[PDB]
């Protein structure tokens, strides 16, 4: 199920302040599967804390190690609103930019 169908926002706000005052130097993101996608596993984790000197280049590598995708395989990461971002755009200039009113950021992987 998807995570904001799974904790209730006041939940998830305290997740966020939990992670933050716990482990300040990481930004938390809610990674999912496209709605609409085949091609493409469910993974086992979708809350992921990510260093806050990156930028999404990483992510993106993370992703397809766990996908245990191939080099052939090209695929979308999309931040919230079906956002592109640079890979080059550093995490934190993301998080600040597009975090959801909970405190997280959300993405979600696609293909084609």
């Amino acid at each position: 199920r998807p995570f904001k169908q799974r904790r209730s926002f006041a939940d998830r706000c305290k997740e966020v302040q939990q992670i933050r005052d716990q482990h300040p130097s990481k930004i938390p993101v809610i990674i999912e599967r496209y709605k609409g996608e085949k091609q493409l596993p469910v993974l086992d984790k979708t809350k992921f804390l990510v260093p806050d000197h990156v930028n999404m280049s990483e992510l993106v590598k993370i992703i397809r190690r766990r996908l245990q995708l191939n080099p052939t395989q090209a695929f979308f990461l999309l931040v919230n609103q079906h956002s592109m971002v640079s890979v080059s755009t550093p995490i934190a200039d993301i998080y600040e930019q597009e975090k959801d009113e909970d405190g997280f950021l959300y993405m979600v992987y696609a293909s084609q």
